[PDB]
DNA sequence: TGCTCCCTTGTCTCAGT
DNA sequence: TCTGAGACAAGGGAGCT
């Protein structure tokens, strides 16, 4: 995601009762689930099979509210994202195969994005293969995503609904703005600028319109001492802070590389509608028995009301 | 003062009403008044309004006399070298001076003027050999005064106590601090405080990056002193097994010290810092101060001359006070 | 290879002391 | 060359007048 972006976007959120989600097709961004379950479920070191337990719980929550989910997994890691993150617990191919086997037995379709899952999710919604995106990753907006359902897996009666239109109307931010805002705040595709947090990054986009103007202002004022004498409080304070943080803004700011990565992510344009099956009780018993030692009786009480 | 020391000491404070101070002899640390007035009282343009030192000293004298306090004013003499060097570093640092690799003045005339003003009020004053706070502590110790009025936390490090803080905020009360309440409630004595300053910073030392009020207090409490703290840092340096057997406090503290690239060298703790606070240059004279009565005729003309106040304007304020 | 929340700290600026 | 409070931001660790 973009650092601090959820705080910025938060006040545009609207609460949606889960029951309204019945029969809705939702793209589910599952890209980091296995890793998170690994880190978050431990003992008195990581619990074995937390990926099975974790997926099972959430799949159940989705089906309980009659959501039709399509799961999305990461393909590869884009170069810009490697380079950025290039500045104990591992996700094995088995873990992935297992949760995928689990989804198939639930009758739930899944895909592996060519690259980032959030990017693929936005694509699914653009092609009308889904009606909404379930994700907690704020990168999704920069990839074109709207109709975002955040906090699906907190224990709450509701979920937070975000859309690009509300962001545009309430914060003045369009997609290009959010992409430029990322280069102040930081994201997986850029380190942003040291000293620029949610308050001043928003002020910069609002006062300067775009990073080109912001940079020209910065560079021009550094050159011409007379231009500085006319500067207001916002500019004067901002200038000092940037120089103190050793900020240099050159030819590669804003980044065309960063702009491309968000505007043209590698995605699958396939328009085949997803197929939702039914949970297979017999195969789900044997799966939970094999993997967790759940007696069929135990799977039954949970699964039978869901079918 | 010591950075953040008032945040640390604050909760041991006792709120005290001015009327409880009637007839008390109070040392007044006036060492930065003129400068503060110069900086805090400004033009619509942005300049210092002329003679704010006279206006400032005047209003504060009136508050003291109003509550029947018998003040003796204490001014700085020299500036100790250690204090001099650190202050220029802070000045340059905040002007923007890069410190590592990439990735309005007070004139003798102003002093003479506020001193003539005190004399015409009948109020005694002295000039300390060096720091005014240290001389204030010595006056109390010698029973030449009953309390100390200052906002500078260094006073405790110079052995002061019975400190009346925020006397000149525009408020209905004042905050009282003393050495014993601090020792009882915080476990801090004079030597502890002198070592805290080397973590937190003061006019005599830069302190350690990453050490704020919370961590500094914990270091003093957990290690007792800076020698033990330095010894602990140095002995668990490359013992990877001992570092596993360090509790949470030590483990986190070691990592923070490492992250902040902290070096504790042979001058840590500092003998020189210890001496500046323990043995400051003070005047041990035991002669009692003499309080006089305010001279209306001389105050009238003084205010006339320095501020253009008509006599009746001075009378309206001074007469009820007299 | 994750996240958000909370705690602590650094830095700066305006108004007051 | 001041003080004091507040706003903003960086970073770490725990637990999911
Ligand atoms: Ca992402
Ligand atoms: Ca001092
Ligand atoms: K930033
Ligand atoms: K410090």
């Amino acid at each position: 995601g973009v650092h601090s972006f959820w705080d910025i976007a938060g006040p545009t959120a609207r609460p949606v009762r889960l029951e309204s989600l019945e029969d809705k097709r939702m793209a589910v961004d599952a890209s980091i689930w296995i890793y998170q379950f690994l880190k978050a479920v431990r003992d008195q070191n990581a619990v074995k099979n937390s990926h099975i337990t974790g997926f099972f719980r959430r799949i159940c929550k989705l089906l309980y509210f009659g959501i039709r989910p399509v799961f999305v997994f990461d393909g590869g890691v884009p170069v810009l994202k490697r380079e950025t993150i290039r500045q104990s617990d591992e996700v094995t191919m088995d873990m992935i195969k297992e949760v995928q086997e689990l989804l198939s037995r639930f009758g739930i379709p899944y895909i592996t994005a060519p690259m980032e899952a959030e990017a693929q999710c936005a694509e699914l919604l653009q092609l009308n293969l889904v009606d909404g995106i379930i994700t907690d990753d704020s990168d999704v907006f920069l990839f074109g995503g709207t109709k975002i359902y955040k906090n699906m897996f907190h224990e709450k009666n509701y979920v937070e609904f975000y859309d690009a239109e509300s962001i545009l109307k309430l914060l003045g931010l369009d997609r290009k703005n959010m992409i430029e805002l990322a280069q102040l705040l930081g994201s997986d595709y850029t380190n942003g600028l040291k000293g620029m947090g949610p308050v001043s990054s928003i002020e910069v986009i609002a006062e300067f319109g775009n990073l080109k103007n912001f940079k020209d202002w910065y560079n021009n004022g550094q050159f011409d001492k007379r231009k500085q004498e006319t500067e207001n409080k916002f500019e004067k304070d901002l200038r000092k802070k940037l120089v103190n943080n050793e900020i240099i803004l050159d030819d590669d700011f804003p980044s065309v590389m960063v702009y491309d990565a968000y505007m043209r992510p590698e995605v699958d344009h396939d328009t085949t509608p997803f197929v939702w099956g039914v949970p297979d009780l017999d195969m789900l018993r044997s799966f939970m028995k094999t993997q967790l030692g759940w007696p069929h009786e135990k799977s039954d009480e949970i699964l039978i009301p869901l079918i």
